[PDB]
């Protein structure tokens, strides 16, 4: 009987579920030994690690440090970004720097430092193979979260609740990937594996923008062929969609068309912007067409963003029990609970993919996490 | 009387409130034996950084991060961010993607912090002097002497005393009124960021006055710079807007330099503590002009006669910048002063 | 026989036809007394005058001085904006000011100064009442442009060619205007005629943006209720649509949502942004509804831009002879000639409304004008 | 020999080309009697502001409007805008919504203008001196003396002579090589906009060194300022990029101040004309240090002995700014010099 049932088991340990893990810690401090919340998180990766694909070593963050794992839920937290700076002695230098936006690498080390303090909360290298329901009076009292190590042994994690923050996955029509057709996230692990070349960047958003620039880079004498404030007050009021349920960068804008202009002016165009079918990759690149030009090159990157993992497999039996919309997409409650019915007594909660897609995110990770934890504690008693 | 306190502080504006906040976060973490007993005495009957309690609706040129507490402890319940959270404006502000809040928000934040720390302060008390408590020509502690609005006198034993009485307008020979804050065919004033007053004056005739980036804020507003150069440029054909703004001698006008056409304007300097010191003023080291020297721990430099400390939290230089006493080190200096007091409290004294 | 036939008669004398008038002058200088182009322009207004509706006295121009009447066709012209500065002694102060964008008022005086030198080229207060064709062998050799003074007398202007730059007109569904329902252009002539109030600004673009701000303004303690680089390289190459024929301001963005934010923060909201039928104007404002809220106020402004004058009336008989698209909209040649057929021997050319709408313009006034004039001179001989 | 020309000019870089352009636009407007006969003599065999003829692909920090001609006559066929029109790049540039062209475009523009004015210039001619042509101790005009690459000498009568030989690197006691333009474990240099060289150095160890807005450009690049402060800030943990950039004594290193670890870098100064003047140098007024005084019309101040003028177009101060001799007044000063020459050509002489 080494596995009694936990209050919560979370699947995945990226930021989203780390943010939650933090609130479980801060909650346990305020409450006594009788109201502790017992949370375990399971990460398939052997160690904590956000995205390896966009580590452009001197990019600044598109988002303000205030959107860290914790602050929008609790601004007095030992695990805010400012708090991490204080422990590495950089708070003053950062406060003086008079910016909202640090480098993408400080957030990575911040994530690593948060994930490090909360290391007891997680088993890494454990891949969840299913959430199977534990039934009594035709009621699912709790779940056996089943996990597999990298050496094959299977484990059981009883939990009244399950939280899904498995992260997301590359994407609408194009459904293939070889040795010469990459996704925007593959660019670093592959640039470091190709060594005058030719590229093509289908895409949208800053994702596709960032490749056209680095394909230039301190790098290529070759060809590369491309194919803030609106949400500062579209957020507006702290009310959101509770009255109704009752992708550009000005600096990169100019930097790239500058390159095209200056290259038009001086003739030596490393760049070629394009505006407006099948692909036939042989060994000499690819024979993909556009409405018509069966353009060919060496490699062809994209940027149609990311999408949340589909949980049906993981749900197994329970997938059937979940309310759907008119398309069979999963409905989601206001407290981020999958809609299962009174048949199912515990909850299955969602961070991550909830509604949206396409964003290389953290917009509300902190507050959603705490709202979930309070939903879990409320359901445990008055 | 009282038992001797770890520190008695003079004044309760922003500077001393930061210290008070720092005193509290200390007393929580440490046991009941390492508690610091700090009292603050404020002459005004209520807290008010601005006694005019009716200021602007511009943004602050300083990032909210220079609040009473953050730069010493970013995990504090009394950060500006905490204050927003308590008003449910924390989300709106994060979305607003700014470093610089409105002038009124910081005022309200000061007021909100000063309310949480009401127990550490007595208002309506004007400290009139520190007479040294001596045995053997040695000052063991201080009697901070204060008088209410009714004349009654009270005494406060303290091993340490902290001065954060704030500052004073800087005026040379001429002083009149009929300063930069007091706001017709002629008035007067001047300043280096008086330009920041000059800008809004648009919309009557008045009279007033690189290698700068390394390591950042470790040392004028570019936007008002530009608005002013815009305004003067756009003002080809037509002179000054609604007034006649222009930038030395004395129904009264003043002449100025070789040829020249009663409120004032200038900068700031800290209150002189000599009066408050009385006897002890002479125990204090001075520079080659007799000005008060100040240690690294912000202690007045008093002889070995004096065993406790006299500290300065209220900023001690000629700042020339209102609402910038924060961009200094109020938070961190406060904590540094606080740490100085707990240290001299345990040493068995080896010189 | 006091009216022989002119090479060109132009209808209207705003910028578009003034730009053309200038090229007729510069052309006449280069050529001898035998190849002179005889151009007359007719303006209904009694004097030259662009838009009276957007004279916000310290706005800067949205467009660079290089887009003046002349420069993109001839950068060495005595009637560029820089040239006008030189004659008022402001060239150095302007050159030193190190900006591309002067105030909207300097362009107005520049327009007035250009229109002043070219004053011989125009009769003002003459309203064109029709372009009627002059026929011989079933061929229209030239046109009688017919014009009426403000005192009723009618005049005839024979011209081998006619150029239409009548300007544009307010606009999609809403087709009415009273004493309490304005267009974006009426705001000044009406703000200066109203004297806590209430407004409503339907609209789009910077047009509607500019009213929400001034309705605040150094003015109203009242309510106001709202309802660059992309074309720097979308222009790209100097090739345009000859391979294929073979609305925001960052400063105003922030300035307005700043107002809404600061007003949310401090409670005293003079502003109310809105996001997502019939109107029933009685004497107490108007009873217009939105999908539902039959909102009422004092006045309701719009900003659905402008559209070109429809020339069918002016064409009279000739309107029938003009090629149409699949909707009956007028087709337009590459040289800006209405498509009439070999029946019609002279041309009828178009500045202004050509294809687009919605813009409170000058983008190509200079080059289009010269292209038209050369089309007219080419058609006059080898 | 020649008949006496209105002006003979020394050198044919940017400064003197502006004048040459101004001389031409004059000769068009005026009749055949008021034509100005100007010759220019350039030592180099071909025009080249930069003799290295292989410069950068950055933008210019100066607006194209400071071209050879515009600020004197914005209606000129030899504006930068005209040059673009002639290459069909005028539309692309207007759409590009910039004031600042690429460094190569202005170079090519200079070359294009210098080609149109080939008739006004003789290349391969090194002017060696101005010997005064006297009758009655009075200098009526000048013999500009020049020698080709083959030693042959030629003479040029001119009522006026214009000096625009350009400038010189400024170096104190130490001069070596093994300057700011010439571009290992130690080199050397310095400057105020040497920072502009320091910036691109990123991507080996080297060694180098408000009330500013009224009325605008009537008096460092903020963007490179920021890139550098970014670079140093971002460089916490890791030192200098690819090198070891740092900012006085002499396989060779130099020590510097109290403690310190062969190309150079500094600013600029104009060529000294004393040699070229010879005899006449003494006819020229000087300041309290013997330096050449210069009139409002840019004339060397020579006595009433000398009836014609000697003018300076080649910028006469210590500029400290390459590619900024335009932000001066080349266009307008050129025209001002030209007007000075036509005026002294008609006066019946009343003093
Ligand atoms: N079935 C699974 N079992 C365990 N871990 C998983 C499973 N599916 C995905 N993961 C892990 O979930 C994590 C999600 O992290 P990430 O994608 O960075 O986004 P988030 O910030 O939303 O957590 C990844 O580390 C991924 O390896
Ligand atoms: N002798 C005194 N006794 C008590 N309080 C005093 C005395 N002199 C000044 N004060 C008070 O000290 C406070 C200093 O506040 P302020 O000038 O805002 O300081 P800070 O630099 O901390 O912002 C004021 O409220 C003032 O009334
Ligand atoms: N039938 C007409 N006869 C004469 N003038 C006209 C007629 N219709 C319009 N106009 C005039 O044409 C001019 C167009 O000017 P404007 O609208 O400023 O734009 P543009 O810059 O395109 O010329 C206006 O002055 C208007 O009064
Ligand atoms: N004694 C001389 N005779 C003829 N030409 C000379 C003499 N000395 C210098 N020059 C030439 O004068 C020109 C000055 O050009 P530059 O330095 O570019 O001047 P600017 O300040 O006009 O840009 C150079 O081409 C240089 O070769």
């Amino acid at each position: 009987d080494s596995n009694p049932v936990r209050d919560l088991v979370g699947v995945g340990f990226g930021p989203s579920n780390l943010a939650l893990a933090i609130a479980v810690r801060e909650h346990n401090a305020q409450v006594g030994a009788g109201d502790q919340v017992d949370a375990r998180f399971l990460e398939s990766k052997p160690a904590f690690g956000w995205h390896r694909g966009m580590l452009i070593d001197d990019a600044t963050m598109q988002v303000s440090f205030l959107k860290d794992l914790v602050t929008q839920r609790n601004p007095a937290s030992e695990f805010s970004f400012l708090s991490y700076l204080h422990s590495k002695g950089r708070l003053v230098d950062f406060i003086n720097h008079k910016s909202l936006f640090p480098l993408r690498v400080e957030f990575h080390d911040y994530f690593e430092w948060a994930a490090s303090h909360l290391d007891d909360s997680v088993d890494y290298g454990v891949e969840v193979v299913g959430v199977e329901p534990v039934v009594r009076d035709g009621v699912v009292e709790h779940f056996d979260v089943v996990g597999r190590t990298a050496s094959g042994q299977e484990m059981t994690y009883p939990a009244r609740n399950v939280v899904l923050a498995t992260g997301l996955e590359p994407n609408p029509e194009g459904i293939t990937s070889g040795d010469r057709v990459w996704h925007n996230s593959e660019l670093l692990h592959r640039i470091e594996s190709l060594p005058d070349e030719r590229f093509v960047v289908v895409g949208a958003g800053q994702s596709a923008a960032e490749v056209v620039a680095h394909l230039h880079g301190r790098f290529q004498d070759a060809q590369v062929s491309a194919v803030d404030s609106p949400f500062a007050n579209r957020i507006f009021d702290p009310s959101a969609v509770d009255d109704f349920y009752t992708v550009v960068d000005l600096d990169l804008i100019n930097d790239l068309y500058r390159r095209v202009y200056q290259e038009k002016v001086l003739g030596r165009e490393r760049l070629r912007v394009l505006n407006t079918l099948e692909v036939v990759e042989t060994d000499t690149g690819v024979r993909v067409a556009v409405e018509k030009a069966l353009l060919e090159s060496d490699v062809v990157v994209y940027a149609t963003g990311y999408r949340p993992s589909d949980p049906t497999a993981l749900l197994g039996e329970l997938a059937e029990h979940c309310e759907r919309d008119d398309q069979g997409r999963y409905r989601v409650a206001r407290d981020y609970r999958l809609m299962t019915g009174s048949a199912v007594r515990g909850g299955i909660y969602l961070q991550g993919g909830t509604e949206h897609t396409h964003g290389i995110l953290l917009s509300n990770t902190a507050v959603r996490g705490g709202e979930i934890l309070r939903s879990i504690v409320d359901d445990r008693g008055t």
